[PDB]
């Protein structure tokens, strides 16, 4: 049985943690909780750790007393089809491996399935780790539960002798660096220094050997993440978001200072020995619009290349852990401001962007989100109980699963059929011009070779790569974006009309050049 | 309350409703349902019309009387899923955009829904108005019952200060003329003269500003449409279908003259002036498939060219406002007759037919047609009540929803699960077939350009654009047709073996002489 | 077919259903749909009703134009 | 609230002209529209329980009326 320790005493040394613990709604939980501190009380003074105190990172942790919101967490949407490839004729991006080519997407790219199973994901999606992790055995991938666990209790690595990066089967990459962990797990709160920088007290950093790092990890989308352990109040502690939101004075709301002044967060910063070393973002409020863009943003968390000049951004780099925190009519300017793309097209050779799930930048502006709804009334709403406490569901899914709760009571007027169809109406209208915009990118892209064969020059060529990179830009945001197009419908729909009349310039510049090169 | 108004002062005057009104089952129903005539009462002789009396065209006017059959027509069925793009893997036609190159539909495609929409989805696709029209919000979407009310009730206007067609996205076409509206709605119906052609007593005709005749309408296939208001008689009131089986007396049933004399239909013209203006056709029977061709057809009602000489055949035209009338295998030879296409294939360049669900035509011959079997009995049945008046369901939709009616009753050696295994063996079958088709046609496409950069000779690109109407033809009529082959299976399979053909026969005769330009 | 009736003859003799009828929202229904008074019209005085007339009393007299509530009534 | 509110509602329809049904029967077959519209509060489950504690209640003491009165006949 867990025995207090005495809480004022770590005080005398520890009074950002008092500050914060004894305010809050945790004032009541003893540190023996999460922490164990004997060896350290016995050792430290208040300018030396001494030994090391344990802290647990373990989901339980909070489960104890919070058994409802763990246990809607952990829960497994079956209906999430698992490690379904998103480049198939039925799925988001039917001619994603053309349009794609020369990114490690290509070897893999599932829809994304339920939180319990994020960390083990990464590790094991052929894009990742050169297949070097798999789940024990098929039969695992159905146990959310395990995976919550502990990834490591549920997973093998091929190679426990090896920390290289390296291919296991041929079809896979090794896209996989210490920054992509932030979004999987925060495990490595204490043993990482804000953003990645090399620092003398992070065991971690941006340029760590991803394989021994990924082998320290196991809890995916820890409870603290998004409530503080210790005041239990909102935060995030995502360090490529409080980067864009306050660092760089970009606002929680970036379109919107007054919501940005309410709706705030306040940066505070944790230091090892005199040195600032990791640090959280307080929320004002608890705004879950804010708490989901710690990982549903589009983010660098990879190495890529310069804009100005071609040369490599590595992992070193800071760039490599970067939230763009920009809309997608932004984008191409935030990207500028960094001097940053992330591949060239292994057809058109055109510098392109890569878009990763954008929902928090997208929300941005759309009707939901200027009348106040948020990303948790939509998917982890609260419960209704005839009779009984009511708490807030932490099964992060789809609407359609709880419509009551998530639309219907909000929209009086409609039955669950007519608001089932309003979605629909909405993805089936972006879905199809995804395919059209997927069809103008890959009849652009086909005419790189025959416009090369043909000797079309350089600078034509170089003016269809520029093209190529808005036509990209303003297709793949959308097939990136899990709504469909749902969370501003608008902005989907004009961002897809931008990608074809894109792709159409570029092709009529191309299918024009060849014609002339012919005529010669 | 409304107040009888003395329908014998108005027979005074007008002998043709006289003796429409006095025979049929509206002989009690006083003018007043439908029209506001005291003004032309008291200043109207039998050769001025004075005022202008009002005619009710909503629908309302007969939901009062006859709410079961508007309720039943009005009713959304949410699970035809709205805004769904035709031209995607997982739906009619995966190859469409590259097949369709050249032609308005590239735009958008999406497949039908229900029929309370029909006039505010013509008004808000992609590729009728240039986006000038969308409805008020993403969630008015839903409103069968408000559109039905009025499409102004739930759409808006980009500019009510220009009547132009334009693009207002750049993803659109102005692809909407006046003679579109005829299949969406006949709130027009004493405003137009039949044909769309000019006429001193039409407001509107086939060269109106579609904007401003657009602006002018408000209610979806109004219930007048196949029953005449005075004597509650079956008929059409489509001048296109009128003027096919009556002006050019190819019969209700071109392929069966028994039948069309028994199940005929007799045009009545009514007079402005001394002028003929407009026309019903009355039916001998109330006869579904002809009420139901009147929109359910191929037709043109665009402008398009000469396959003669290939100059254009404009709006003024008669020829823009023509039903075929002619099944798959007659088509080409119809088409021929008018001497008309619609539009040259932006790649291959060759002169195309555009096809639109030919239901009717496609009906003929067809083991149900020649069994007595009509669109209602499947589409539209009569209701099955334990204890109740049966009427009719005017909720026009698929058997799948009803089988117990709609097959059933005449299948009894079924079950619903065997009736709908026999429904998709054959949409499985010709949905193959189709997309087979169109494997075929994308290969004769891409060789278009290869065979023009190769030096190919006009003469063989003539030869394989000849072989490409065809080919298109023999395809399209199936993906145009909304049954995927269930009304006529045999001639599908007929029709999909002949676009395979002619397409191999195309690629054939494309690749030798690509290799023999090759090979000089 | 029903044929309509001349309401006016009828309520020259029958003032409270003139009262009624004109006023209300069966003003445009006529009496054909639930009187056959053609007899009781050629032998009818003001004060004495001469050869009755058919009064409908089925409720299939208000189901036509009140189908809904008709088939709802007899579930 | 009168008889029709509880026994033969107005119909809810997602499209549709709106009649009253004439089907006269026991809110039990229809407690969206007889019940649940005007108790927001509660689900059909609950609504039904509430009628059914009153009907329980009042049947036990109609049984017990009955059980007295025979007692006194005999
Ligand atoms: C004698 C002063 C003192 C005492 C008392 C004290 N601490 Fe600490 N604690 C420290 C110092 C110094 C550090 C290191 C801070 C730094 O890195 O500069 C530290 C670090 C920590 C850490 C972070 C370790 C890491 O992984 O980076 C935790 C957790 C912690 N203390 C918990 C506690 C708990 C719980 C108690 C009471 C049971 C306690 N401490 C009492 C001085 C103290
Ligand atoms: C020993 C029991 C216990 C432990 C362990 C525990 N909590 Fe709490 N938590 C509480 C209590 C008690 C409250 C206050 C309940 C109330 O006042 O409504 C609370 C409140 C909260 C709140 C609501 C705070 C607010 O301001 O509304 C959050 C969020 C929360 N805890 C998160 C967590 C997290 C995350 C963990 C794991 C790191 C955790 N708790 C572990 C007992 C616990
Ligand atoms: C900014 C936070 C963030 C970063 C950093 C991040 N991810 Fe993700 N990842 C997400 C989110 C959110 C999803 C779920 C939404 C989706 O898949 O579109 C996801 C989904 C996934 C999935 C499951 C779906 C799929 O694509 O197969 C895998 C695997 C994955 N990530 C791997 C990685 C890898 C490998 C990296 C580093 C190269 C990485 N992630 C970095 C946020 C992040
Ligand atoms: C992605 C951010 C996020 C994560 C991670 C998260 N929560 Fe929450 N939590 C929320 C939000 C949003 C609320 C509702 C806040 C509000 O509306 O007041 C909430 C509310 C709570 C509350 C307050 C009582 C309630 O249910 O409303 C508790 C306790 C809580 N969470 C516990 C946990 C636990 C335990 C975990 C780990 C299993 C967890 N949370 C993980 C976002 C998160
Ligand atoms: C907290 C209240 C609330 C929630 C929950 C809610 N809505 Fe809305 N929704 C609104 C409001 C307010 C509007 C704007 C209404 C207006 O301006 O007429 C709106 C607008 C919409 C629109 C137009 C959308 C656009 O971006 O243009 C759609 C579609 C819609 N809602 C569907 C849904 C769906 C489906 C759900 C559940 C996934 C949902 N709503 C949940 C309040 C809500
Ligand atoms: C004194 C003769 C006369 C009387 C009585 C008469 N009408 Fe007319 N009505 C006309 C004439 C003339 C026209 C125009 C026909 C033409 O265009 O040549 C016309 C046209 C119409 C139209 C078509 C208007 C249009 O939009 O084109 C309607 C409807 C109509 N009448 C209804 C009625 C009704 C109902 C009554 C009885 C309440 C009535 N009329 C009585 C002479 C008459
Ligand atoms: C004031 C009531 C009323 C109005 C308004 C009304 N109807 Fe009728 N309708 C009738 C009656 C009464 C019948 C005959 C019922 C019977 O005899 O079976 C009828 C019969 C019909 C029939 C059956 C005719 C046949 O020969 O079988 C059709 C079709 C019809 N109406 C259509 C309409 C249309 C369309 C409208 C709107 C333009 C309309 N009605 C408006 C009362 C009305
Ligand atoms: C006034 C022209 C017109 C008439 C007459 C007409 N239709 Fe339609 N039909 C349409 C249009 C337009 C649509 C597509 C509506 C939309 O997408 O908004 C459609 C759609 C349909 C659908 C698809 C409905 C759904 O659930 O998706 C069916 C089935 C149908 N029609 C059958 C029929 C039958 C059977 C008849 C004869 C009883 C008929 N139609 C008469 C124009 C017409
Ligand atoms: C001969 C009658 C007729 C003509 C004229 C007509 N339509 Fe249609 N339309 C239909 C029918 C029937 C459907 C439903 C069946 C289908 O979509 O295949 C339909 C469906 C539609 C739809 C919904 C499905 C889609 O394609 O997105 C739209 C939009 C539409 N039509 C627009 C137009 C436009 C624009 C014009 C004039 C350029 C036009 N219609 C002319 C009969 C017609
Ligand atoms: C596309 C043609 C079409 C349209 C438009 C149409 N109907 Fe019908 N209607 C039919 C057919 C077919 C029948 C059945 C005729 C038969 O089999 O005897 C029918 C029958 C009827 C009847 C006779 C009673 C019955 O139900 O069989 C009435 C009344 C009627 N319709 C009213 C309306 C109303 C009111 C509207 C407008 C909401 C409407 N109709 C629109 C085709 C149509
Ligand atoms: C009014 C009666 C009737 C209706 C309703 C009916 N059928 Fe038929 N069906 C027939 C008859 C008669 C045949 C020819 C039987 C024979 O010749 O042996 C037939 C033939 C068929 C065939 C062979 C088709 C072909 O074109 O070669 C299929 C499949 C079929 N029915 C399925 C259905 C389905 C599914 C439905 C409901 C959508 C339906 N039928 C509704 C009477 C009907
Ligand atoms: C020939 C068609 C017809 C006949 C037969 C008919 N009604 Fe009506 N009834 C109407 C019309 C038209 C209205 C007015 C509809 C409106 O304005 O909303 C009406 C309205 C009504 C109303 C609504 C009155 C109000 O003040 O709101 C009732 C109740 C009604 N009728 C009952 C009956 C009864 C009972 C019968 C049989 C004795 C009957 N009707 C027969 C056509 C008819
Ligand atoms: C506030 C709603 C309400 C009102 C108003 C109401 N009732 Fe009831 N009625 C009920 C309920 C609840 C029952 C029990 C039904 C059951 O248990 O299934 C009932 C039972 C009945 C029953 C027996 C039903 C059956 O199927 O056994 C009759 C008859 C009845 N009521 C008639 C009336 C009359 C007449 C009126 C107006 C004087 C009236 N009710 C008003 C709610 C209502
Ligand atoms: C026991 C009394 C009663 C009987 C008998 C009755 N009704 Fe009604 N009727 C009502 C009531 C109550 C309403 C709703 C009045 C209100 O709320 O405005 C109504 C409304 C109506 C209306 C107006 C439109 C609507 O639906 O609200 C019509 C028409 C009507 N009834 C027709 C009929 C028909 C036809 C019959 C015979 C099948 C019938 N009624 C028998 C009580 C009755
Ligand atoms: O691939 N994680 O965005
Ligand atoms: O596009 N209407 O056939
Ligand atoms: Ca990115
Ligand atoms: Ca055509």
């Amino acid at each position: 049985n867990l025995k207090p320790v005495d809480a004022m005493q770590c005080f005398d040394c520890h009074t950002q943690i008092e500050d914060m613990h004894t305010v809050g709604k945790h004032a009541t939980v003893n540190c023996v909780h999460c922490h164990d501190a004997t060896e350290h009380v016995e050792t430290a003074s208040s300018r030396r750790m001494g030994e090391r105190p344990v802290t647990r990172m373990d989901l339980e942790a909070c489960a104890t007393c919070h058994t409802a919101q763990f246990n809607s967490f952990v829960e497994v949407r079956h209906e999430s089809h698992p490690r379904l490839e998103k480049a198939t004729p039925t799925s988001r991006s039917p001619m994603f491996d053309k349009l794609i080519a020369g990114h490690g997407f290509a070897f893999e790219h599932a829809e994304p399935r339920s939180h319990a199973f994020m960390l083990v994901d990464h590790f094991v999606v052929d894009r990742a780790y050169g297949g070097r992790f798999q789940f024990k055995n098929w039969q695992k991938v159905t146990d959310g539960m395990g995976a919550v666990r502990g990834a490591w209790t549920v997973l093998t690595d091929a190679d426990p002798e090896s920390s290289d990066q390296r291919r296991f089967l041929s079809q896979t990459a090794t896209a996989a660096n210490p920054v992509c962990l932030n979004c999987k797990t925060q495990d490595h709160i204490l043993d990482w220094a804000y953003m990645g920088d090399e620092h003398e007290a992070a065991k971690w950093s941006r340029t760590s050997e991803v394989v021994e790092f990924a082998r320290d990890l196991n809890h995916p989308l820890n409870c603290f993440m998004c409530h503080d352990p210790h005041s239990a109040g909102p935060r995030v502690v995502r360090d490529g978001l409080i980067n864009a939101v306050v660092d760089r004075g970009l606002g929680t709301y970036p379109h919107d200072p007054v919501k940005s002044e309410q709706q705030g967060m306040t940066k505070v910063t944790f230091q090892r020995g005199r040195e600032d070393f990791r640090a959280i973002g307080l929320l004002d409020t608890a705004d879950s619009n804010v708490m989901c863009a710690q990982c549903h943003v589009e983010y660098n968390c990879n190495p890529g290349y310069q804009l100005s000049d071609g040369s490599r951004v590595g992992m070193d780099d800071r760039r490599a852990n970067h939230f763009f925190w920009a809309n997608v009519f932004d984008y191409k300017e935030a990207a500028q401001e960094i001097d940053f793309f992330d591949f060239r097209h292994a057809t058109t050779g055109a510098a392109l962007p890569k878009l990763q799930h954008p929902e928090a930048e997208t929300f941005w502006g759309s009707v939901h989100e200027r009348n106040g709804v948020a990303c948790a009334d939509c998917h982890m709403p609260k419960v209704q109980l005839e009779n009984g406490k009511v708490y807030t569901s932490h099964s992060q899914r789809t609407p359609r699963d709880m419509m009551g709760q998530a639309c219907l009571n909000c929209h009086a007027e409609w039955t669950e059929d007519q608001a089932l169809y309003a979605i629909d109406y909405i993805k089936n209208y972006t879905h199809g011009k995804i395919v059209k915009s997927e069809y103008w990118l890959a009849k652009m892209i086909d005419l790189f070779p025959v416009a090369k064969r043909a000797g079309v020059s350089e600078d034509v060529l170089n003016q269809a790569r520029e093209l190529h990179y808005d036509a990209h830009l303003y297709w793949e945001w959308w097939t990136a974006e899990n709504s469909v197009g749902f969370h501003n419908p608008d902005q989907a729909r004009e961002s897809l009309m931008t990608s074809i009349s894109k792709s159409k310039e570029a092709v009529s510049l191309l299918n024009d050049a060849i014609d002339a090169q012919v005529a010669v």
